[PDB]
């Protein structure tokens, strides 16, 4: 094509093209106010219309990267608001784009977008096109690596809720349930795509490929290997592009894959019929979130082709990567009950056994029992999940969260308290999600979502590194990541953090906070007790936090609140010292 911007405008249409460009600009520039990005989006779209009518007109032949990066660099207040981001404009492509990507903020710390139902409907009434457009902007800047086409879909969910619910009598009780369910979908989606970009950045395509091969084979067991290879190749490209900012190519390539999957749906999966007669946004999303199809009845034991076939060392020698992919395809489709990282763990073992056995004198007799090395690999995650789920059921979410905060704080006491509270809190929600499921679904829920939380920690750690052992767990191997964090224990040579009274001094401003923030304030205190007294047992810690809870409720009920906090605070501090000894 002469003009790639023409090609994408034609392919995507004005509305989607607009929506993506707004998401792009809000991810690279997370602070500048709404109306500013609206102007930029408008100018790009105007220019895109100039190029589709005349593919030959000036600047239309330039690359999407050149055009987008040039646009960012002509923003007034770029240096004033974004500081070092302006230094990226001195670089030429492709180093200019890498520079912008590395300055995206994963913890921008913006005001929590609370659902104010009466206040929102009035904004929805006054300016609806701005209301849909502002949702995209607010979610984009909060989540900079969020899958662009994915955000459009969820933005369409947001206006469908508000149009429906606003004119009813009970405006709030129609909305708050629907919006709080949307929030949890955004958090999960952001987490999933962030792991994809993290994977490219620290491991490359080959690791992303194995991950997708394994997941898609579970998703589509009836699909043949050539079909799975095709989708994987196509999908890996979509993610590289979305992860790299190529937001228009991302969306375009995604649509082509959806069309493809739907045109080959009998060959791929019976669960796709519902998806495949929907409008294109909804069709893409449905395919991405489709359930795992039924396991076909006619599958032969893996043993014949992978332990028993005598010519495997020749097979392995001729096409190493293609042959292990076959193994991974065949193993993953039979085991929808296994987590993805576990499947990669197993496949790594298979690869490594073939290297030692084919080097040895007699391979067929050696590798005949390679499947026996997987038995311990499966029992290990099964044990972890059982133990956490029995704990979660025994004690409830809040306490389970606190247990994890104590656990992870002991593992890595150099990590910041906000980060430790975030991980413990998130992992407790995972317990609510996964422990209630059947065992066929419980292991993979637990370990797949645990991988998301550990990636979040790793991403914050790459930003502001504090611990070598965390760095090793985050950089060494994606498959072995969860095992690596599990193997962390408190160091014998960790020096208890110095006591600061202010750190355990509460005030009456806690009383006017919402419960979630009230808890965070209390859970932060928990982490700080551990950092200060790392050899205190979980049972000593639970008792002292209980006394802090009683102190906070007592004084928040009192008529003179700040005088209560003043009298009772110091007493509780000094007795807690003796309690934690
Ligand atoms: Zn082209
Ligand atoms: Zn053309
Ligand atoms: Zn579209
Ligand atoms: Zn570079
Ligand atoms: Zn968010
Ligand atoms: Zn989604
Ligand atoms: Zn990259
Ligand atoms: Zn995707
Ligand atoms: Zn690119
Ligand atoms: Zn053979
Ligand atoms: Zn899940
Ligand atoms: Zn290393
Ligand atoms: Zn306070
Ligand atoms: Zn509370
Ligand atoms: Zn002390």
């Amino acid at each position: 094509h002469k003009s790639e911007i023409a090609h994408r405008f034609n392919d995507l249409g004005e509305k989607h093209f607009k929506g993506l460009v707004l998401v792009a600009f809000s991810q690279y520039l997370q602070q500048c106010p709404f109306e500013d990005h609206v102007k930029l989006v408008n100018e790009v779209t105007e220019f895109a219309k100039k190029c589709a009518a005349d593919e030959s007109a000036e600047n239309c032949d330039k690359s999407l990267h050149t055009l987008f990066g040039d646009k960012l660099c002509t923003v007034a207040t770029l240096r004033a608001t974004y500081g070092e981001l302006a230094d990226c404009c001195e670089k030429q492509e492709p180093e200019r784009n890498e520079c912008f990507l590395t300055h995206k903020d994963d913890h921008p710390n913006l005001p929590k977008l609370k659902p104010e139902p009466d206040a929102q409907c009035a904004a929805f009434q006054e300016d609806p096109d701005k209301f849909l457009g502002k949702y995209l902007y607010e979610v984009a800047r909060r989540h900079p690596y969020f899958y662009g086409p994915e955000l459009l879909f969820h933005a369409e969910e947001y206006k469908a809720d508000f149009t429906e619910c606003c004119p009813a009598d009970d405006k709030l009780a129609c909305l708050i349930p629907k919006l709080d369910a949307l929030k949890e979908r955004i958090l999960l989606s952001s987490a999933k795509e962030r792991l994809k970009c993290s994977s490219f950045q620290n491991f490359g395509e080959r690791a992303v490929k194995a991950w997708s091969v394994a997941r898609l084979s579970q998703k589509f067991p009836k699909a043949d290997f050539a079909e799975v290879s095709k989708i994987v190749t196509d999908l890996t490209k979509v993610h590289k592009e979305c992860c790299h900012g190529d937001l228009l190519e991302c969306a375009d390539d995604r649509a082509d894959l959806a069309k493809y999957i739907c045109e080959h749906q009998d060959s791929i999966s019976g669960k796709l019929k519902a998806c495949c007669d929907k409008p294109l946004l909804q069709k893409s999303h449905c395919i991405a979130e489709v359930k795992e199809d039924d396991l076909p009845s006619d599958l032969p034991a893996l043993a014949a082709d992978f332990a028993e076939d005598k010519e495997i060392c020749k097979h392995y020698k001729d096409a190493k990567d293609v042959f292990l992919g076959t193994f991974l395809y065949e193993y993953s489709r039979r085991h929808p009950d296994y987590s993805v990282s576990l499947l990669l763990r197993i496949a790594k073992t298979y690869e490594a056994t073939l290297e030692k056995c084919c080097a040895e004198a007699d391979p067929p007799a050696c590798y005949r029992t390679v499947f026996d090395q997987f038995t311990p690999l499966v029992e290990e995650p099964k044990s972890l999940v059982k133990k956490n789920c029995d704990l979660f059921e025994e004690v409830g979410e809040y306490d389970f969260q606190n247990a994890l905060i104590v656990r992870y704080t002991k593992k890595a006491p150099q990590v910041s308290t906000p980060t430790l509270v975030e991980i413990g809190r998130t992992l407790g929600k995972v317990g609510s999600r996964c422990c209630k499921l059947p065992e066929s679904e419980r292991l993979p829920c637990s370990e797949n979502h645990l991988a998301l939380a550990l990636n979040r920690l790793c991403v914050l750690h790459e930003k502001t590194p504090v611990s070598e052992k965390i760095t090793k767990c985050c950089t060494d191997s994606l498959a072995e990541r969860r095992p690596c964090f599990s193997a962390l224990e408190l160091d014998e040579g960790y020096v208890p953090k110095e006591f600061k009274a202010e750190t355990f001094t509460f005030h009456a401003d806690i009383c006017t906070l919402p419960e979630d923030e009230k808890q965070i304030k209390k859970q932060s205190a928990l982490a700080e007790l551990v950092k200060h007294k790392p050899k205190a047992t979980k049972e000593q810690l639970k008792t002292v936090l209980g006394n802090f809870s009683a102190f906070v409720a007592k004084c928040c009920g009192a008529e003179d609140k700040e005088a209560c906090f003043a009298e009772e605070g110091p007493k509780l501090v000094a007795s807690s010292q003796l309690a934690l000894a």
